[PDB]
């Protein structure tokens, strides 16, 4: 349960520290993820920030590092804004940007550090949210793009993009501030939330590729396997090339009826077949077929930029840039063939390669997943039935520019949480002593390792974790 209005009192000050700086004409110096809650979140400062004539700059990065930190220092501009991003990184932002003024609109559990006076840190967390349900990076960033200026409630939909990609509505339904963001797109009307079937696919695939591709959750027997999709699809009565939303609401429906008595006949648990259907944003500035038009679809078009370290483009798509689009619309295609490759290698290499401790799989993928997927490949262990789901699971690529540093990503489960696992303080608790950097939520967290700590770490992380469980 939030205290909304003294996290919009929070968000008020940071505004009114952005304002001295706009008004002096300061060039505000903008960092933000990769991911599609830090491209949203970008674009919304960006469209925000051009309704004040304010100049600005973004940079798309993967992590706030203290490298990264050492080159900010000695750029030029006078106010920096981290959007998506900064809030495991408080002391070093501190340490660095001692001189600077500096605002972090994120929502992890921040690092439980003090801040000098100006800077703010804007995080919903802080006034009472569960940082993976009630609020994103993308919402945040909406909240104060709201109170510098009430016509930004126009961009509550590229905000509801961002929580989607941040999975927010992954139990079925959206929570906290994210239903208040929902609700100014609706008094717009560009916005509007539908309850359908939560899988990627409803504006652009054909249904048996809609059926395939679920892996959050797998539908039974036919996850990975589009000939079972096609002939299930046929004997229920549906023509698997049809789209999703070529389906009239009857038709929907019955395809839930089935896909939910199917998922019943294969024993998939409960709180599966309650998240298999749920709420789905669409909008209606889009036409129906276009990726844009669904919030699942525009969110996996954002990722599919980012992925090839082209998420200023994906910032242009939001802002409408109809040529960006076109190109960005070229690279969703192998963006999911690769998360297929991931899912099909996870299955073959699971068994022989993973390090199972008391408390802990650790997953070594070396490069046979790309290290902006492996907190994809983490989640597909899971819901896949290869890991014992009470148990977390990390796994570890060399990123793409070290080959001595290592990317991990841990997830894990409610019940998991509910023994008292904590990955984003225990992934930073061991960062700190294998002289690296890491943290997140209590869920899903990510660290940074050199490589030659990596049998170190499994046995920290393991101890870690046990220490933990009460
Ligand atoms: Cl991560
Ligand atoms: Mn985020």
């Amino acid at each position: 349960h939030m205290d909304k209005e003294g996290f919009l009192n929070k968000v008020r000050e940071a505004v009114d520290v952005v304002k001295l700086h706009i008004e002096l004409g300061h060039t505000i110096r903008i960092i933000s993820h990769r991911d599609a809650d830090g491209i949203t979140s970008a674009a919304i400062l960006a469209k925000a920030l051009g309704r004040e004539g304010a100049s600005f700059h973004i940079s798309i990065v993967k992590q706030v590092s203290e490298d990264l930190l050492r080159e900010l220092k000695d750029e030029d501009y006078k106010i920096f804004i981290f959007s998506a991003l900064g809030s495991g990184s408080l002391s070093l932002i501190k340490e660095y940007l001692k001189e600077k003024t500096v605002i972090i609109l994120d929502h992890h559990p921040p690092e439980n550090v003090k801040l000098e006076e100006k800077h703010i840190l804007v995080n919903p967390v802080q006034f009472g949210a569960n940082s993976v349900r009630d609020l994103s990076g993308s919402g945040v960033t909406y909240f104060f793009a709201r109170e510098l200026n009430e016509k930004n409630r126009d961009l509550a939909y590229i905000a509801i993009v961002g929580a989607v990609g941040d999975m927010q509505e992954n139990d079925g339904v959206f929570h906290g501030m994210n239903l208040d963001i929902i609700e100014d797109g609706k008094s717009l009307g560009i916005l509007e939330v539908k309850k359908e079937l939560r899988l990627f696919g409803r504006e652009t695939r054909p249904l048996y590729q809609m059926l395939a591709y679920a892996t959050n959750p797998e539908i039974p027997e036919v996850t990975g396997d589009e000939r079972k999709a096609i002939e299930w699809l046929k004997n229920k009565g549906f023509n698997p090339e049809k789209k999703y939303w070529e389906l009239s609401e009857e038709e929907k429906k019955k395809l839930h009826d089935f896909l939910i008595i199917h998922m019943i006949k294969h024993g998939a648990g409960k709180e599966d077949i309650d998240r298999l259907i749920g709420d789905v944003v669409i909008s209606p500035l889009y036409p129906e077929g276009d990726p844009r038009h669904e919030a699942r679809e525009f969110a996996t078009l954002l990722n599919a930029t980012g992925r090839l370290n082209l998420g200023n483009l994906g910032v242009a798509v939001c802002l409408g840039d109809e040529e960006a689009f076109r190109k960005a619309l070229k690279m969703v295609e192998d963006y999911k063939r690769e998360q297929i490759e991931a899912r099909k290698w996870l299955l073959q290499n699971w068994n022989s390669e993973v390090w199972e401790g008391d408390h802990v799989y650790v997953l070594y993928v070396g490069k046979s997943i790309r290290d902006t997927l492996v907190g994809i490949a983490a989640s597909m262990a899971i819901n896949a039935g290869l890991a014992d789901p009470e148990k977390p699971v990390i796994v570890f690529a060399d990123t793409d520019e070290d080959p001595n540093l290592l990317k991990g990503s841990a997830r894990t489960t409610e019940r998991a949480l509910a023994k008292g696992y904590n990955l984003g303080e225990a992934l930073r608790k061991a960062a700190e002593l294998v002289n690296g950097e890491g943290g997140g939520h209590a869920i899903a967290a990510g660290i940074r390792i050199p490589r030659a700590r990596l049998a170190e770490f499994r046995k920290l992380i393991d101890k870690i974790l046990g220490e933990q469980v009460s």
